[PDB]
């Protein structure tokens, strides 16, 4: 197995107003965009340090009972309304990765796509205060500040393609983004069940099977622990780890927009018996977000792709890779 190369960017002029140190990083988030998909952000301003501990805390305090109370519908019938947010159980034996959900906190009874029951709009739900002192204020000022960084790393997007920097970014909204952040938990198990792993077709033992990411772009913290791999022309590549940069990577919307010219690339996790820490922001748009497509490698620049709303494209892609690779 070869290493894929995933290029270290400074992102921090992407924050600034020197233009052209803009267009720099534009251009290797564009290389890197067109090579293996996957880049480190670096430089980012996010104290991913408190990030790790803050998540660690709540997975090894949370009780079996606080788990059934907040699980989401595929756990829990009673709790219809959690489609997307909410506590993923493990199956100890057979499933052992555990996830907590959360959503725009800004999505409360008050907001008009709650009221209207819009499908992928949903109320948060939390723990104890008492029993999880902090986490709530921590989780919500996590999506902001992580919220902050996507809203640079999209204006160096649009840069790369030749748009206004604004280009994405104007469709990525505090009051409407149906972004969405995952706090996994992947555990140590000694033995480790083997019903939890998967084989892939070229051998590899796995965690969870090949996909595109359903995002505009992901924006990922994990522990340091090596895992992910790309798939390339040659092969699955292993992409190293980096516990302080946030590994990046487009999602399959990027790829239907730019015409398959930002491919939205193919990757799996391989399993490894440690504990470790996945925590990826899923940059998604608003529910009737649309962008008109365009093919940079054309001088007209003109697509004949279809405008996706990206409400109707997040419903389809979260069901479809359920469907795929499992409910998680
Ligand atoms: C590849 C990692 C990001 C991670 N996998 C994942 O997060 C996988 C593949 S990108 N993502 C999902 O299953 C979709 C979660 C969507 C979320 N519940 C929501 O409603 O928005 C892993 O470490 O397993
Ligand atoms: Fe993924």
């Amino acid at each position: 197995v070869s290493k894929a190369n995933v290029p270290k960017i400074d992102v921090s002029p992407l924050f600034g107003d020197d233009q052209a140190a803009k267009m720099r990083v534009a251009q290797q988030i564009d290389a890197a965009s067109r090579d293996t998909g996957f880049f480190y952000a670096v430089n980012h301003g996010i104290n991913v340090q408190r990030l790790s501990q803050k998540t660690k805390e709540f997975h090894m305090s949370i009780t079996p009972e606080e788990k059934w109370d907040l699980a989401i519908r595929a756990y829990n019938k009673e709790h219809q309304d959690q489609v997307r947010a909410g506590y993923y159980l493990s199956i100890p034996g057979k499933k052992a990765v555990e996830s907590f959900c959360y959503l725009n906190p800004n999505f409360t009874p008050d907001h008009p796509r709650i009221q209207a029951k819009t499908p992928t709009h949903e109320v948060n739900v939390w723990p104890d205060e008492t029993k999880h002192p902090g986490f709530q204020d921590f989780a919500e000022q996590y999506y902001w500040d992580v919220f902050g960084l996507s809203s640079a790393l999209l204006k160096g997007y649009a840069l790369a393609l030749g748009k206004e920097e604004n280009f994405f970014a104007r469709h990525f909204k505090p009051d409407d983004t149906l972004a969405s952040v995952v706090l996994i938990r992947y555990p140590y198990l000694d033995p480790y069940p083997e019903a939890a792993i998967k084989t892939a077709a070229d051998g590899t033992k796995l965690s969870f099977e090949w996909h595109e990411d359903v995002s505009l772009i992901t924006v990922l913290y994990q522990s340091n622990v090596q895992n992910l791999q790309v798939e390339t022309a040659a092969g699955y590549q292993d992409i190293e780890a980096d516990d302080t940069g946030y590994l990046i990577q487009c999602g399959s919307y990027m790829a239907h927009l730019t015409n398959n010219y930002y491919k939205a690339p193919i990757h799996r996790v391989k399993w490894v018996n440690a504990e470790r820490q996945s925590l990826p922001f899923f940059v998604n748009l608003g529910y009737d977000s649309v962008i008109d497509p365009f093919d940079p490698r054309e001088p007209n620049g003109k697509s004949d792709r279809e405008p996706l709303s990206y409400g109707d494209y997040l419903q389809n892609g979260l069901v479809s890779l359920i469907n795929k690779n499992g409910q998680t």
